């Protein structure tokens, strides 16, 4: 069964352990410790071919160079209410694209916490920064799950197709 | 004995010269005819292992940025315009090597004068931008002038 | 955590399961269902260094097989020291690799099971010649008394790290 190494990276506070833990387990965690930094497996089924997810939830140099080598693709999460996390982006998909030396890294923006309505990044806003890097934009809510499944299927799609 | 190919570059007057005669001669030079471009070898021990340092020190420019393994980005720490300048050397070296990963180290030389016109914070913040690190030097004292050549080595071992 | 794909290939009956439990869990397994093709986890320290090894145990011997083979980062090549026909189908082996990983050099090591028997055909020497012919370690194991067992794994993990 072909195995695929996704990293979920982002700033603190935006969702990475609730949606990496929503797609892992099908359950809602309210608080995770933000600490901890761990690694989970779950086998799926997306356009019919079976595959094993291997999910590299992050927390906080020399350690990170290193799962950004090893991940093939990578869930770039901001929270929908937070602008500073949005604006952040853009360095995760620079050290992303430096330390594996490439232009076309599998990569899928997440817009998370879409339930809630303190809305403070515009969807057209982050559709227009998703499309100036060519990389698909889905909005999630790890609360209700929706969009969860989406994420991270999509960036298995970017994967396959880069192959 | 491994050997590493060091290319010196940055606008007219910054001191490619200075810091490259420093680190192969501990010789500080006030003058240098600016049209001389050359290389030199110096043996060094660098974290416990000899290696053979082959330094050009720049005035097709493209042939030794593609021969050239890591790039010493000099500007002048009392001339903007040589910073501004720096990210067109970047980029240059980017295309030419074809890679957005080259082993770079950002030198701001001259430390040791009182007209400083570029921020600290400001070439800190550069080099942040290109994942790369930031040495201060003054070819003139000699200070840091190990540390950049040896902080570029450094950074070409670890992309191997 | 480094990881690390080893992919354990030979002949029918060669002690290919043999040598992964034994590595694996410290146990002997005397009859393991031959059919099964299988995947383990073990942390190990290598030369002060931990990683992950994550071992494939392969059990049938096309396109599966490909698949492995280019996500497998070193391989160990199993033959019995009883039985020739399992030493003479290495070199099938190894040019297999070869192609699907379209490399001269994949990091690879040659083991020799079973040297606790006294009926031994293949000699010593013979191994060793192969292995220098294909610039890779040999390394005599039994999986019965555990010896060399440590020895194969971890010695193919170095080659891949000298590999990168
Ligand atoms: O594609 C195939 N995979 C198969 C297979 C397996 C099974 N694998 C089961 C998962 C085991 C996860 C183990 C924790 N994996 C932990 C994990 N998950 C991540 C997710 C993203 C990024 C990094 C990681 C890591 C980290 N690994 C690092 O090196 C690292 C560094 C720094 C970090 O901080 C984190 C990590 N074992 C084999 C051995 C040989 C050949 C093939 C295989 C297979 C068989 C087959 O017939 C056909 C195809 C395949
Ligand atoms: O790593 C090893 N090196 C070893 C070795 C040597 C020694 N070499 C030492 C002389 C150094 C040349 C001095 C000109 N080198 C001149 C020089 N220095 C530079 C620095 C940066 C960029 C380019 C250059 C150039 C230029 N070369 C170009 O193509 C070019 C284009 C445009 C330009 O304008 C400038 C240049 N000779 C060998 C022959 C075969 C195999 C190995 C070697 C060795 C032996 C060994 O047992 C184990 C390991 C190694
Ligand atoms: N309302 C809402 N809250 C969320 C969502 N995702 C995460 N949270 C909450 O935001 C906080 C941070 O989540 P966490 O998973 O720890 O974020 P991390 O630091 O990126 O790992 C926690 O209180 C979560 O319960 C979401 O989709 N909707
Ligand atoms: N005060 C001071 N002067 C320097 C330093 N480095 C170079 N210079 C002087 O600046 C001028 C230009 O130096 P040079 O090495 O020829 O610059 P290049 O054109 O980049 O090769 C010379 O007068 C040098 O003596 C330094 O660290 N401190
Ligand atoms: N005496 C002895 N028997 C072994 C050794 N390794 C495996 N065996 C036995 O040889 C048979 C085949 O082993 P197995 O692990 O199933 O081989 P595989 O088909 O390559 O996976 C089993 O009966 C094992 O108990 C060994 O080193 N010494
Ligand atoms: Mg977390
Ligand atoms: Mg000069
Ligand atoms: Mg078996």
């Amino acid at each position: 069964m072909t195995e695929y190494k996704l990293v979920v990276v982002g700033a603190d506070g935006v969702g990475k352990s609730a949606l990496t833990i929503q797609l892992i387990q099908n359950h809602f965690v309210d608080e995770y410790d933000p600490t901890i930094e761990d690694s989970y497996r779950k086998q799926v089924v997306i356009d019919g071919e079976t595959c094993l997810l291997d999910i590299l939830d992050t927390a906080g140099s020399a350690m990170r160079d290193q799962y950004m080598r090893t991940g093939e693709g990578f869930l770039c999460v901001f929270a929908i209410n937070n602008t500073k996390s949005f604006e952040d982006i853009h360095h995760y998909r620079e050290q992303i694209k430096r330390v594996k030396d490439s232009e076309d890294v599998p990569m899928v923006l997440v817009g998370n916490k879409c339930d809630l309505p303190s809305r403070t990044v515009d969807t057209k806003q982050a559709q227009d920064l998703a499309r100036s890097y060519g990389i698909p934009f889905i909005e999630t809510s790890a609360k209700t799950r929706q969009g969860v499944d989406d994420a991270f299927y999509t960036l298995v799609r970017e994967i396959r197709k880069h192959k």
